[PDB]
This record gives C-alpha cells, structure tokens and sequence, in this order.
C-alpha cells in the first residue's frame, strides 16, 4: 500500500457540503494534480455524539463497494484532531439540482436515470446492504453524467434511525425496522419526483407528511408516463413485501423487466451516454 496520506498531500479548495457530523471539501493532490471529494469529520464532535459506530460503518460499507455508480473511497487518514475519507468527486453535483433547473424530466430522461439507479440497488442489495437515506440530494452526478450514489453513515448491513421525512418508509414509521424493500419504496418516492417535479407525500411538517404516508396518501398528476405511473404504482405499496423488486416478489429481474423499461439495455448502462438534460 502506498504510505497514508496527510493533509499536506494536498490543496483544500471549496467547501462542498456540509453532512451531519462532517464537512465535504475540495481537494487537489499537489503530486498528481487529482481532485478528491475528501470528507472531514473531527473525531472529538463524533465521540461526545456517540457516532463511533456510525463513522465506522460508512467507512466499512464504503470499502465494500466497488461499482462505477457508487462513491469510491480512495484513501483514508487522520491528524490529532480529525478523520479524512478521500472519496470520489462527482463533478456535477446532486440529482436534486437538475430537477430543479428543469423541473421535471422527460420520459428518455426518467427512464435512463431510473435504469441506473435501479442498477445500483441491485448491486447494492446483493451485497446485503440497505441505504436507508436514499434521495436525490444523494444521488449524485459525475462529469460523464452518470450518477454515483453517496453517503452511507447511516447504511445497514444485513445479518435504529429514521431517514429523510419524504421518503421515509411505512414500515419505519410503524416498527422501527428497515429492509432492502425500505431502498424500493424511496426509488418509487423518487422516480415520482422526477416525472412529477415534486416528491409525491408533501406536507407542511414532519407529522403531516408521516401521516400522509402511512395512509398512502398521495396521486398522480395528469400527464405522467402511464408506464411509469404503473411502476411507482407496484413500487409505492404499504406491504413491504408486494413492492416490485423485493425478494418475496422474485427479486430484480421483474423489476427490471417492468414495461417502462422495454427500452433499456442493462448490461453496460455505465458505457451508454446519457440523454442530454
Ligand atoms: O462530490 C462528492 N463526493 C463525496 C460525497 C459528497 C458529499 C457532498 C458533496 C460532494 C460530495
């Protein structure tokens, strides 16, 4: 392995986000002019908060993955006061962004996007691990404009926290428990919003929105995809175990051969060029 690095190594740059027991910043390695997304998290803030269990759970998850629509975690070091996660840098920023920029995204848009990251969770789920957190301000794009999915702090591993509210899962709102179905439920909350503009359980706080979701309140706006209309349809269920993709329905194949996707090619999304925003 090559010697750790040290903060010296590089040149910080701009703050890019600002997570729950860390800072995200902007770093060139003076040796090979590399751009790193490093994560800095300071280890007496983590302590007093009791995250021990939290930080080494992102950085042991993020060790496993080895997929191109995943953040990579390059390197990791530390000085007397902070931690340092060298991660991917994804040039584009966040999914959220686009959808705001353009409102909603066409139906070639949709389905690309939602390929990929239907793509991800199964590669995700086979290796036993729930996002728990997934939503498209962590859902975000290189500068090839794939995706690259980030931030698992709050990851399970198969074999205790409640997410973002609007795509919170019935099930964690009723038991305290999360499975991959838990992941199914969030892909159909966003698939929603990237047809719609909006995540589909809106309310004026917290409560409200919980409410709506465990009474599976919400519809479909007049002009949605009927193909897709079905699909979040078979994904937005209650049961946990009826959600399209799930193992009690047989797992990723009849998701991925949902109509929607007729179209998709899923063996090299990662080598197609993505549909222009
Ligand atoms: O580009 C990034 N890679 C690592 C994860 C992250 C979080 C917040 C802002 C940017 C990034």
């Amino acid at each position: 392995q090559p010697r750790k690095k040290r903060p010296e190594d590089f040149k910080f740059g701009k703050i890019l986000g600002e997570g729950s027991f860390s800072t995200v910043v902007l770093a060139r390695e003076l040796a090979t002019s590399r751009e790193y997304a490093i994560k800095i998290l300071e280890k007496r803030h983590i302590i007093k908060e009791n995250k021990v269990p939290y930080v080494t759970r992102e950085r042991d998850v993020m060790s496993r993955l080895d997929h191109p629509f995943f953040v990579k975690l390059y390197f990791t070091f530390q000085d007397d006061e902070k931690l340092y996660f060298g991660l991917s840098y994804a040039k584009n920023g966040e999914l959220l962004k686009y959808i705001r920029k353009i409102g909603s995204f066409d139906e070639t848009c949709t389905r690309f996007y939602t390929a990929e990251i239907v793509s991800a969770l199964e590669y995700l789920h086979g290796k036993g691990i729930i996002h728990r957190d997934l939503k498209p301000e962590n859902i975000l794009l290189n500068e090839d404009m794939h995706i690259q999915i980030t931030d698992f702090g709050t990851a399970k591993v198969l074999s205790s926290f409640v997410g973002t509210a609007q795509y919170v899962s019935p099930e964690l709102l009723t038991e305290k428990s999360a499975c991959k179905s838990s992941d199914l439920w969030a892909l159909g909350c966003i698939i929603y919003q990237l047809v719609a503009g909006l995540p589909p359980f809106r309310a004026g706080n917290e409560y409200l929105i919980f409410q709506k979701i465990i009474k599976l309140e919400y519809d479909f706006p007049e002009k949605f995809f009927p193909k897709a209309r079905d699909l979040v349809e078979k994904l937005l269920v209650l049961d946990a175990t009826k959600r399209l993709g799930c193992e009690e329905m047989e797992g990723y194949g009849p998701l991925k051969a949902h109509p929607f996707f007729e179209s998709v090619t899923w063996e090299n999304l990662h080598q197609q060029t993505p549909p222009k925003l």
